[PDB]
């Protein structure tokens, strides 16, 4: 099959070791560089027609921090490549004692399509860098970056290692019957399962980056201005179809209506009075996922916002007000452009709510007692945590990131990526000289 | 069931918060250390039992190895718990970013037979000091082990956190339907894909050290009395059943006489003229890998050895010479004290054979030359790798112990342990103060574009 061979060359070009001297990966990387410089136009129109980007937010939520990875990866890649000594006994003196960092093989990375050239590209870089083949699946239902990165990175990289597949899920499925020697699956918690359900019958590791419902915790003495507008970019952009949206609110009833009127007055700073109307507002992704949403809204009170266009897949800004946690839009990811407000009485019982669901990928909270946002740390559990601001937390190369339970397992981004894609062996070099100090570890034993 | 409720109790008793701090870790692991020292003669007679393994090599071949973690692994404790500060960027200079570190909540160790206080404990040191509720599987094989652990685990660490689930494989199939957060297993590479998949099913992480054939090149120019000395004791500690004894010889066919000659210098002065004398010299664990193991010689040209006593499953210390690498013994990981030497006209013929085959969980190589050390290292993979010695680098607080490909994902020991069996946290905590820098990034977006 296409799938097969395509996987045969890279395999076979990996095992030629091409991908060993770190020069060659740098010029991979460079290449990837000069891609997005020369393909900027083309990819904002990809990101447009998918997601309804603009010229700015394709470059300033998404393609910059690609381009940031690259240019750090470069510039470290000598120095994270290198042996590691570690630290000796009085036993080991005389050794060599050191982790050495090799590839794994061939990777294949599963892009979604909520930033589909960020979740591809991103983790490519990284499985680059480590020496790795590596093959790309980008979703379908970002059809246009798909058809897009087919194109262009052959066009830009090697043509044998890093292949770029087609297809949806069916080709998906073929595809993971392929051995590989590390999958990263960026989607749902569900899909996650299969994924690691393939990867189980050729023993490959995985890095999984999968879903939940990120809360978000507001406490009750704090300043809801800067939170609120704060809350409301990182909910709305991308017409709220990302992975670490705060998801919903947790607040004390006595603020609820303070929080509707900011989030309220933020909204239409950012989009106007008729959202429909401003470049910088998205569009939910297909026709499925608007109904979805859109059902979400039913039975629910909303406080601002609640109309759809199902043509172009439109939903305006939405805050619902409290909201019954059985109910359906406290049930599911969101996903879109869809706020509810669940009211709890104390910290102790949000942190109660957070703990009774599944680990979230984000957990955020603003307070200004930093007693408080340490409390709630301290007692919950998620892949990363942001207080007093939402999403940065996972543009930072210092801060690995990935989810924890249904939320996903291992991580990447910076230095971690660049361990994720390698196998650390622990090397011991001792000298081929008689040493009496082993002659004990010898039998016979004494008595 | 009994599996259901044992799961259920350490669930809730680590929901009580009764883990978290570092007092009540430590408080176990000094159980532990206490288990050790009071059971000591109760451990030695259950590894006679199984293995026949003496006092001295009961300790020094394994009890040693987890006392040595927990006492570490105490020292460590607060300064690998702490939160940990990363490096800041000037968008980020004004708040704090770190990385904090919490427990998964209910690990299952799956323990082996052939080190069965070692793999079961071990893990479990780890497990404790990063904070979760463990429950341990040992492996049925070694009974004697498995029944005694059954009973003194209780005796010294708390009863609802840290259970032992008795029984076989019908046992660990019915435990591995029950909700875990990391499975940690040791053992075969077949099984660690039934642990995988098993563990899909609620999106558990998994530790698994598993098998292959750790192979062992000679290097022609090399001081064959002492490199056969250290293989030999390698190779035949624990009648052979290491997980990473150096399972073959890869050599020159100049030297194979001399590497004959010297292995069998070196098991005279370990066990004698006759092995089965020894009280040094172990016992294949039971009648069905005897039988596996004796039909490993068949067929083959024997140096040294060859024979075995089904009765005590005694097997003589073997050498097997210009080994076909088709023929059965070079084909499964041999797991006893059969030694086969494969036949190799260089070190580059060395490399090909070695990444022809599954990725082994050690890779070993005797040679007073660094070139053909460091060209070994670069051109193969492994799990780990030893240069002029066998085994003493899965022993090491800092060297992590785990495979890759076939012999396993994730890894273990010294602080390895407790970042396995945690979950490390990316923290952002900025002030809640109007910051100018951050109006950038607010829509409405500039309606010109500038130069990047
Ligand atoms: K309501
Ligand atoms: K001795
Ligand atoms: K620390
Ligand atoms: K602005």
């Amino acid at each position: 099959s296409k799938i097969s061979e395509a996987v045969k060359r890279a395999r076979a070009a990996f095992s030629s070791g091409r991908t060993r001297p770190l020069q060659f990966r740098i010029q991979q990387l460079e290449a990837l560089q000069r891609l997005i410089q020369e393909q900027e136009q083309e990819l904002v129109g990809a990101l447009a027609a998918d997601l309804h980007k603009n010229e700015w937010n394709a470059y300033y939520e998404e393609v910059v921090y690609v381009l940031e990875e690259i240019e750090y990866m470069i510039q470290k890649l000598p120095e994270w490549a290198a042996d590691e000594p570690v630290e000796k006994t009085p036993q080991t003196q005389q050794d060599e004692l050191y982790i050495h960092s090799e590839p794994l093989g061939v990777v294949l990375v599963i892009g979604t399509w909520n930033y589909p050239f960020n979740l591809t590209i991103q983790p490519m870089v990284g499985a680059i860098a480590a020496g790795n083949a590596v093959v790309l699946k980008p979703s379908e239902l970002s059809e246009n970056m798909a058809s897009l990165l087919a194109t262009i990175i052959p066009q830009y990289l090697d043509k044998d290692l890093y292949p770029v597949i087609n297809g949806g899920v069916p080709e998906t499925t073929e595809l993971l019957k392929e051995r590989f020697d590390h999958i990263l699956y960026t989607g749902s918690t569900g899909v996650g399962k299969i994924i690691m359900t393939a990867a189980a019958k050729h023993l490959t590791p995985v890095t999984l980056e999968l879903g939940g419902k990120s809360p978000c915790y507001v406490d009750k003495n704090c300043d809801l201005d800067v939170a609120c507008r704060r809350i409301a970019w990182g909910k709305f952009m991308n017409s709220g179809q990302t992975c670490v949206a705060p998801d919903y609110i947790l607040c004390d009833p006595s603020i609820q209506n303070q929080i509707v009127e900011k989030l309220k007055k933020s909204l239409k700073e950012f989009y106007g009075e008729d959202a429909k109307k401003s470049r910088d507002y998205g569009r939910i992704i297909s026709a499925r996922h608007f109904q979805r949403v859109m059902g979400l809204i039913e039975g629910q009170k909303v406080a601002y916002g609640g109309t759809g266009d199902a043509a172009t897949r439109y939903i305006a800004p939405t805050i619902l007000t409290d909201v019954d946690p059985q109910s359906p839009v406290m049930q599911e990811e969101i996903f879109g452009p869809v706020l509810p407000i669940v009211c709890v009485r104390s910290l102790e019982e949000a942190i109660q709510f957070i703990n009774q669901r599944e680990k979230p990928l984000a957990l955020y909270m603003f307070s200004s007692n930093d007693k408080v946002i340490k409390k709630m740390i301290a007692e919950t559990s998620s892949g990363g945590v942001a207080a007093n601001d939402v999403i940065v937390h996972i543009t930072l190369h210092s801060l690995p990131f990935g989810g924890v339970g249904n939320s996903g397992m291992g991580s990447y981004h910076g230095k971690k990526s660049f361990e994720t894609f390698s196998h650390r062996r622990s090397c011991l070099v001792r000298p081929l000289m008689n040493d009496e100090g082993l002659k004990v570890r010898y039998p016979p034993s004494p008595a």
